[PDB]
């Protein structure tokens, strides 16, 4: 399938049916069963893994079973021509290891060996994995716990989970290759994550780095380099659906009625310009701006904003809010991963979660750790339930996807859904639960509008953050948990003394009693940056698998160890201490 | 303050109050609060951290709050000009990360972010730490667990503990820079730690290595190159305060009355010469020995002794005992860290504890592990209380600070206090509990006097040892515990069959039931050398912090995990296995 | 002396007079001669090395001769308090190597041993250098070729050259530490050198990295955040001294009279804003812009310009031209090193040359290699003299210091002089030889004015370029040579078919017949970037010494090998192939 926004086609998954090369009876008796395995996996993935636009992932099966190097080469050739970016080998029998291996170092790969007795399928799995480990080509091993009878095409639940987790992680990795990260502006207020380290994007993600000074926005606004007809529709949509909340600026800092109207007009134009920069716009070509019409083929981007832009122009809160949302004046759509303060590392943190879920991601500041003692002192209220041991205030500096309201619903529960599953009611409620507040001029002299909402509680979420550390390189931290509800009056008190015009999410991380998860305080004390990305659901296991494919160690996570799924080679670096083995594997491999 | 013994001034602690650069609002409303925060830290440190001579540590505060690079540069300039060797950044608000950072890679640094709600102080803390981690400049992060109201001048207990631990560790590290280790003699009886590895002193401690052959003592004794007036006073003092115990040498090995008198005279001259070599002596100038008067500016030194010196001259027991003590014929004073058998690694182990506590350190041999079974077999006594699981006999080859008697008392408990807190009674009791015994001529042919005492039990102590391992470099081991009392009859039996003319300390390490602390046997079986250093108190956490500043991994320690305080970067190398992360961080950073 | 533009004081040079520690006659007889050596060096440097503002460098001599570690520590202490950033040890006798060494790893250091016979001065030089080499502390060795009689205070010419070369290089290195590189804008048109690699600035130069989006210029222009009184004086000065040349834009691309006037006004404001950003401006504080008044303490900066800024606003040609010049509407002054296209690596290339000469540096594109064959075909003229083997066209995209005209004169020859040596005539002639041309709108849509001049021929110059290569890090290339004159009609033809509105310098590199200097073509074919920096004079030897102090290998240079002066340690890595030894030394040390 053609990628609807970026150059090229969406990555496909190649299935390699390996077989015993011996004829005279052996191979002849196994071709049908082997191909059936390949077809079963293709069916499973097509029903469980989808591209960001909702289309089911597409699979490519080798033209013949693979019993030797000639057929292995043929599969490699077909996969290269078909645009395969992930490979899965399947077999119910013994096959000749190195002769049948996928030797492409640039493709995530897994091997599923049927747990049958008639033929040495597990023997092949273990044999070929030894080969992948010996040759330095990381590969995932999938072995079902229960013996299945010959010919059984039903895929066991444990096998299904691994195939799907591998496929999603593999697809996410394949998705980033060749795409750009667009840096709009430069470093924002000395934030480390806004410094662009090209080596990371190039060598770990296979991405390109593009740059554009914020003065580009001045030019496009002044010369009207954007779809004027869309602009008018957008402004109208905003006036009808975006409710303006109270102005907290005290008289001396309040902007005039005229300024506030201009703040909206420019805020909308900023949204159009940012999107046009990321994916281009044919309309610009028709207007006589052919170069600008091309776009920067960016699957993720960031906007510096403070201090230079915001000291004079409306801030990027609205732009950053709307782009990351799953809808706007043009209807429901996939989000455009966009980082506040040009924090490219948070942008990538968001991108990882997005590519694994197809859901909008929430950019946030790890603002305050509220202990039970502190909440009791300040409000007189004793935290209860999930919040009993403390909570963490997640709140970005004025911008957050409207999906963050938690108003979208599934089975009577709060969630964030892929845009293609949204109902008109879901969207309507997200908007109703949001208030747009005139920006605090003491911080944002140029005005603008911040996003004010409160995430509904009880929603499972995962916060994560990618950091780059000297002497180590990229490193990922993860914290699965839940959003919580506080009594209205309690929230109001904690909220008012912090930043009531910004978006709030009350978070409680799952505790393990060990490491950085002994208590809630420790989770925040061990967070390596001032920002994090929030995704709906518990995607820690998926992030761990994705990280291992990228050779990015995970310094902190609260995912049950039984759910850790990494390439087989990792176990060769240690089975007692998985964390240490992870660092050793990422460094050597 | 001027260092009373070494070149230059004592290290100062610089306080950097960082602030939001935005004026016409934010900055003006935070100027007083931020500067007051800095002043509060200075006050706290001045009341809890003291130089080795008892003077309160001196702090330097930036002339203005730091909101950008210009002010950061001005703070760096002022700090360099005023002799700052440790820095602490403080703030209650958001500040511009890299623009406000302390970029001096040569000084220990910490950042304390106020846990307040009104401004993003914790956001700055995490943001700047991400910067320190990204740039490879280790920095400690201090974040209080309970939200405090704006302007709260009171520093919470958890924050206080971190500020003080960091300050003490940083000051100790700063104290060593530029000072010398003086090797008197060469390798002693093939002891690995008596081999001097200049790279360690130079690159890890910033120290210089000086050398002087023991023949220097022959020249100074023969030519009278020492303060003769002091010598006469010292001899008189020894005769009046140093009690001579029974001679255990049997006929043939017993020295004459004349020899024993000369042994005392030479032993005292040795003490004077050793001290003169370490810090110089202005008196030598008028005597016509100007070069010798200078000294070697050594904050630590060692004396080979066996086998060359002791095969003919009185041993170094008295010299090694007196220098390390907190008092002598000239009154109470700071110890002169001096290593027996020129074991420079034990000398540094002692120096670490000394610089962190200002208390005399005990040099000791890890002589015998006494299991409950062994004690029962040999004495018929069943070890009780803290000693119930076994004890370790710590006893140097004849020398130990008189402070080791444990006669010094505070609140009715045995301790070792900084010399400036000593009472006349403390000193008298230390001397009364000590007996000087004629050295065993089978070992020490030249005679001398060994120190015989028994450390009082119930005193919290910490033993430690620095080792240098090929392929790793320096590595530190720590064991907190207590001294114990044994029934007199039991002690006598164990003592008589070991070395009753030497100083005894019965030690029991705290057990954790894990690692090398599963049992008392394991603690000794895992000790990496024949020597260790004993400090009063449980200073393991302090030592761990100091080790991390020095990038020296800790291979073994029984400090509760919750008390481990290392630079923020360490967590980036692992949160589940702190030991592994420590090795990874020390090597890469 | 106080640095007139940056925080702190200008670096001082410390002189360490080492001596034999032996009294009884030796030391007593040498103190006078040893101190006399120290004084002689101080005098020599004060008369030959000057700070960028023309003030003579300041030296600090140790309070006593250094015969041991105590005195060495005293010198280190005095130097630290006096602001010493470069050290030179001097002695006419034998001294105790490691006991007298300068152990500061962060200070460039040299040792001058008197070539006398009475005392082993050369023995000390060789002995201590062996120590510096063994300890990994690079130090330069200075030994005169001719034996001098005892007490001779005259410094031989060969010794003088090394002392001065070391001092200038050392001072240049000391000058950069603690200063900022200010990035104005982001990457310019995918130019590699405009990507900022913080690790380079931090670890090699000890510099800070500051960032500001070009939108800052929009704000300051719109809100009048600059000295309006100076602005008026500047505009008047421009109208009176900057002659406007012909407009080459063809009708359809010509800007109106009104636009051209605005182009001048904005171009001038850009100059003021850029300078204010680099060093601050007290006037801004008086105007109510206290934060902006501070500046970014930048000793070098860059402006992205194309494509974002220039697509709408007047280009940075005038700003980049005037800042780099040695004069403007406020009179003669030190240049402000400013990089076109935010090429920070060319900015540093320029900074190296500037700090070694105090003269304005020329930013240029290595545009065209003109072979004799090509010139003959295109013009019918046969290149003569120095140009006989071909020439290289150096011409930046519209900006160049007016000093580049070569109109400044000394002894009837064309030169570029430090601003403090300029005569009114020199300045007047630089302006008269320059024409400001309306910018080519096909490239610069926002207009502006390019600098059009022709560098006078016969001037000795050195072009250089710093590049950062993956797997190597920073690497420097140098090409000494001369500017040449072409017959007027010949220049006109080559010029008109290239870019006649930009500044031209015709360059001929000195050839060696080997390496990258076998012919003129090879010099350009081996240039590692599209830009270079031009400095008056043959400063290749100075750049080589500076590079070795910074541990930056020199991949290409045409400096006679007899003039190569690097730390003594370099010879330990090879004496046959100096280039290979350079790479080996820079990597290991
Ligand atoms: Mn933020
Ligand atoms: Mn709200
Ligand atoms: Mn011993
Ligand atoms: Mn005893
Ligand atoms: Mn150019
Ligand atoms: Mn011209």
């Amino acid at each position: 399938a053609k990628d609807p926004r970026y150059v090229g086609n969406l990555p496909k998954i190649g299935i390699r049916p390996t077989i015993d090369g011996r004829r005279k009876g052996v191979r002849e008796s196994l071709e049908e069963t082997t191909m059936n395995m390949a077809k079963a996996v293709a069916k499973l993935l097509e029903e469980n893994v989808f591209y960001y636009n909702g289309q089911p992932v597409e699979c490519v099966i080798a033209d013949t079973c693979i019993g030797g190097v000639k057929e292995a080469a043929e599969a490699a050739e077909k996969f290269a021509r078909e645009g395969v970016g992930v490979s899965i080998t399947v077999t119910p029998c013994w096959c000749y290891g190195t002769e049948t291996m996928d030797m492409d170092p640039h493709i995530p790969k897994a091997v599923w060996g049927f747990n049958g007795t008639e033929r040495p399928g597990a023997v092949y799995l273990a044999a070929v994995l030894a080969g992948y480990n010996q040759k330095g080509l990381p590969a995932f091993g999938i072995y079902g716990k229960d013996v299945q009878d010959a010919g059984d095409t039903n895929i066991p639940e444990d096998v299904k989970e691994k195939l799907i987790r591998f496929a999603k992680a593999g697809l996410a990795v394949a998705m980033m290759k060749g795409k750009s990260y667009l840096s709009i502006g430069s470093v924002s207020m000395g934030i480390a994550g806004s410094v662009v380290q090209e080596d990371f994007f190039q060598n770990y993600l296979g991405m390109r780095n593009e740059y554009v000074d914020m003065s580009e926005f001045v030019r496009r606004i002044e010369l009207g380099i954007y779809d004027k007809e869309e602009y008018e529709r957008a402004l109208k949509w905003v006036k009808e659906n975006c409710k303006v909340g109270p102005d907290n600026n005290r008289d001396g800092f309040k902007r005039t009625e005229e300024q506030k109207e201009k703040d909206w007009e420019i805020s909308v134009k900023m949204a159009l310009i940012a999107r046009d920069l990321m994916v281009g716009n044919k309309k610009l070509e028709e207007m006589g701006y052919g170069e600008e019409a091309l776009g920067r083929n960016a699957i993720v981007a960031g906007f510096q904003g403070q201090r230079q832009w915001t000291d004079y122009f409306p801030n990027g809160d609205f732009m950053e809010t709307i782009l990351n949302s799953s809808f706007d004046w043009n209807g429901k759509r996939a989000p455009y991963i966009f980082a506040t303060e040009n924090d490219n590392l948070n942008g990538i943190s968001m991108l990882f979660g997005y590519l694994l879920t197809n859901t909008a991601q929430i950019f946030a500041d790890v603002r305050t750790y509220w202990s039970p003692e502190a909440v009791k002192r300040v409000t007189g209220y004793t935290l209860e339930g999930r919040a009993a041991n403390g909570i963490i205030h997640l709140i970005n500096s004025g911008a957050a996807a409207l999906d963050g309201t938690g108003e979208q619903t599934k089975d009577g529960k709060p969630v964030i859904k892929p845009y293609y599953e949204l109902t008109d009611e879901d969207i309507k409620k997200c908007l109703e639960a949001t208030q747009f507040r005139p920006a605090s001029t003491e911080y944002f002299r140029g005005g603008g509008y911040s996003t004010d909402f409160l995430t509904k509680g009880g929603m499972p979420v995962t916060i994560s953050r990618l950091n780059i550390v000297k002497g180590l390189g990229p490193v990922l931290q993860i914290a699965e948990g839940y959003t919580v509800d506080l009594p209205e009056e309690v929230h109001d008190v904690l909220d008012k003394r912090t930043d009531p015009t910004w978006p709030t999410t009350w978070f409680v991380p799952n505790l393990t009693g060990e490491g950085a998860f002994k208590d809630v305080y420790s989770v925040m004390n061990n967070w390596g940056a001032n920002h994090c990305s929030i995704s709906y659901g518990h995607i820690g296991a998926d992030l761990i698998t994705l990280a291992s494919i990228l050779r990015i160690p995970v310094n902190m996570h609260n995912v049950p160890e039984e759910k850790i799924f990494r390439p087989d080679a990792w176990s060769m670096f240690g089975t007692k201490d998985l964390e240490g083995a992870d660092y050793r594997a990422c460094k050597k491999l």
